[PDB]
């Protein structure tokens, strides 16, 4: 469960649908007033917020702006360009750039940089290689049906939309080979499809691991920190570790797991407090574990446990768990008797 | 050979069917009413089921069911529903919910939960990032050929559909730029197709990693607890052994490995027993192993082995059984002289 | 280079093809006669094979052939079959049998019985998955479009048309949702492509990769056997490079490695012999090694090393025979000297 | 960034793309005139180039190239022959060649031709199974609609057109089943694009993680050689800091790191040198180390590095540093004070 826990994503979300709304042609008077006039009051939304952000220079502990201030910068001063510039009724299309808060709250952004940045001597070489498979293909299918397509395959341009149509397995219909030689030669491309279609996933293969990599050094490093227990483990044990740890944060009032509910792991909390469903509520701050009673004798959640609060939690994996007791019997003997507290 | 194995995953199937048989538009008298019919008696049967269950708190051994006590009382009661409320021809649609039956069967969505559970602040990133995608697609589309097609090309909604159809790489064929600018700009959505392609992917990568690794704790944890012989191995030993093996429950009668057919793995027995088809006709209980001749000598299965009831096998490659081998020199010796047993 | 190396596999193929060719309506008298006849003389020719097969239970090296002789027997007699029961013109539709061939010769079948054989529990249910959404899709397109157009979704089955055409992302162009609901729909079928499209390929990569992992046992322990080298190496050692072990046959007379081809690797030889194009030509027998002086200096290949005969060589990564090379530094010493040797 | 960094690369393309832009019918004699002499001049300048190759049987420091001048001397010899033959207007299809180029920029070719060369039993296995099923539905398809659409399905190869079409999920929308036979077939078909389509993707699989694999030995075995650093690890620790480190070439007067930019990584320097921006500006040569401050500590980028000349860096991941400095206490004592006299 996620309800209120982002309170900044969940709102810009409706003023991002509003910019298709608006531009819709033959709209009655009544409805695009109304509307046009919604963008304005964003914008100055995102003004108020633009301003705390240029004339504070403070954040409190630890952060960086540089990449981010700009795409910021460049949200708020287009809107404010075209409401200027433009008294006409297509200003709405300059309220699009909203769309780019959406990349401030991912991972991939600031990682894809490094990923383009350190495989792209051979990322760029396979994309400038499809460039040539696909002029090779409308050279070809203009040579065979020129005589009798004048109006279809009249020019290379309308032969490499009839490439652009076939390469990515989309084929509109309406453009096909009449003669024998260019079936065949179709399925040649048919078997090109092959390399082709290989090339858009390739590249997400790299930006996906690594993006879930990075994460190891905040949460699997400085967040595990957190848990004393992790310092008695070795640095070869802990990357096995840290790459199976997993992230989330729990809302306040929620249920982390309800009672009765299968428990085949553990979790460990790293900020904020849970509360657990049992004979003695038991309040557990950061560094704490629970639901290793789940893991010692295999059964179901031993209690409702409940974030009090927003709390950030880690999980481990049975197989993983029975890693950190077989190399620690006293930590085993730990959470066997913690366990016995819960319940 | 899997038959008889599945008692209930066979019986609901042809029941799932025949709802859409009824939803035919201009049937004859005859068919329609007794197909009609039939839904109520399999509404009853599965009445009848819900008793059972809704009656009875007990099971067996060890046994959760909350998340899903609520997709049967689902399935059901809607089909109930529906012929009550509505005398009308048109109830066979709330027929459908059947569908959810076969989501109990599977591995996925409890562990889905998990998957989706702990990797959504990047995945719904992700997801974010494609709804924007499309629409600067539409925005950019309209833009270009609104003059030449008010028809086509007239308002957004029109443009998306054409980046539906394009997107996905589906193309209907029905619309297509007739300007130089807009073809060039397909070259560059052709090639965004690559990171959109990529989406649908990436998901399922992880999840079904994980799917298979949870039978781990369950099969390869419990269920080797059986085997005696797993004992002597260490910790750090039993997780590769773990997720290389590998399960399934032959039914009674049927050939597990019929003689002569190639033997390069051996078959360990967690429930059931296994008869083998050789001069001194053997049963093998839990714990109990076979095949092994066929690993130290290398040759096929020594004799039919067949399960005499519906018994639970684990089994073991031959790069695996080296391992276990050359680990344990006296149970390499122990197979050996088993084998000869066994033949 | 692979020419004459696979003897059979070469043969086969052209008779395949003419299957196609005397398919063709309104084909002349001349030509369409003569092919005819073709089919009934390859009949034959397999039919001679067969009786090899079927009067000969002799291999004289290690064989088992249960399946395989099956597939073997429907190819021989259903061409036998059409030409005695139908003395009409479309009996060739029977020779289209010869298709089966092709598996036997592959890694995957076999193997694949094993695949579906222990991942099954899982796999199925994926695809029964699958045909509940083809369903729920079949019936929501239904209700929406029902009265607009009678003709285009007047049934349930011209529902499910659209649906194989948009699920599958084919798109036809001939059938659109012109209402509102229709076209929002669509996006969630859009995005149910995700699931979709990952169905196709999870299966592959399990499959593909236990194939190449089952050569394994042949190619990299009985294979490998032959090389006296790889005795002194650990059962945990051996693994690594067994995975990275593969395997080819070069025929006579042709080139393993153009002289002064890069060389980053090193080739082993199981089976047949090799020369050196050197100043003392060097044939290299079964357990030699060549091509280790490009990795001890790094340069190209020493000589050109062509196979005398029809030889099975090992190749081995220089990341692979570094590792070798530090386990055993008397070995590495071996091939710095045996390097010299060979030049 | 990677602006000036490799200049045979940039120079090459407009030329490749000139091609298209004169093979358009009923162009201008102004500007198609101008045009066709351009590609003599790029002509031209390719024959000086290879003059001197040709001529020049010397390098420098260490290279090789039988395959590579094969490629070139094709590509120069051919837009003579069209020169010299055609005095016609259809010339310019043969300044096409100019395609090959970029096989050369690339790592894959050469890996390609071992990918191909040691896993192609295998893969031409899969490839030869595909071909056959679709001619397996080209029969199919043939016999069930033959009456009713004589024009249509009136032969065998108007039927592998269909074939064509729905098998790469392509579909034009022109040709369809109207029969309940054929809908319900096509639900087979639509499932055996499960199969095909993966086979697409396989293929890729393997050669792109080779081709990375490879950078090892030179970038990896070579570049960890500059570093004195990577002298004490072992060789088995070697290979998993191999596979992990990575390399590009900075251009002169550009920034590796900008001052603050997020630093979660160090770079190592094997050639160029670098300059940081700081209290006293650094120099940094071969073998030298940056960025370590930032992992040490955890903060950004220390100062603004910036590469003097053309400069070949290497980096390190913080969990794969966090292996260095616990391999090496002094020389994670080393980092920490040299990050020290960066600062
Ligand atoms: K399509
Ligand atoms: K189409």
């Amino acid at each position: 469960l996620r309800i209120y826990a982002p309170l900044n994503a969940v709102l810009a979300a409706p003023g991002l649908l509003a910019v298709a709304a608006l531009t819709i042609p033959d709209m009655s008077g009544r409805s695009r007033l109304a509307l046009a006039a919604l963008l304005a009051v964003i914008w100055g939304a995102y003004l108020l917020q633009l301003a705390a952000t240029l004339l504070k220079r403070r954040a409190g502990v630890v952060r960086d702006r540089t990449p981010k201030i700009a795409i910021d910068v460049l949200a708020v001063l287009v809107p404010l360009a075209a409401f200027l510039l433009d008294g006409s009724p297509d200003w709405s299309l300059y309220c699009a750039v909203w769309l780019l808060k959406p990349l401030r709250d991912s991972t991939f952004f600031p990682v894809l940089g490094r990923v383009l940045a350190n495989e792209a001597r051979n990322l760029i070489g396979v994309t400038t290689l499809f460039g040539v498979v696909l002029f090779a293909v409308a050279l070809a299918a203009y040579v065979i049906e020129r005589d009798i397509q004048p109006e279809k395959f009249g020019s290379i341009p309308q032969a490499m939309w009839w490439a652009v149509v076939t390469l990515s397995t989309t084929g509109y219909g309406d453009t096909i080979p009449q003669s024998f030689a260019g079936r065949v030669l179709a399925g040649a491309v048919m078997m090109s499809g092959i390399g082709i279609f290989g090339l858009w996933a390739g590249i997400l293969a790299t930006g996906f691991y690594q993006e879930v990599r990075r994460g190891d050094f905040v949460r699997n490093w400085q967040l595990v920190a957190a848990v004393p227990l992790f310092q008695k483990l070795g640095p070869a044990v802990l990357v096995e570790i840290v790459r199976a740890l997993r992230a989330r944060t729990v809302p306040a009032g929620a249920v982390i797991c309800r009672i009765g509910e299968p428990g085949d792991r553990m979790f460990f909390v790293v900020e904020g407090s849970v509360s657990v469903a049992t004979p003695n509520p038991v309040e557990l701050g950061p560094g704490a574990f629970f639901g290793e009673m789940a893991l010692i004798s295999g059964e179901p959640r031993s209690a409702t446990v409940s974030a009090a609060t927003t709390v950030s939690l880690l999980s481990l994996h049975s197989a993983d768990f029975q890693m950190l007791c077989s190399s620690s019997p006293e930590i085993a003997e730990i959470f066997r008797k913690t366990a016995l507290e819960r319940r």
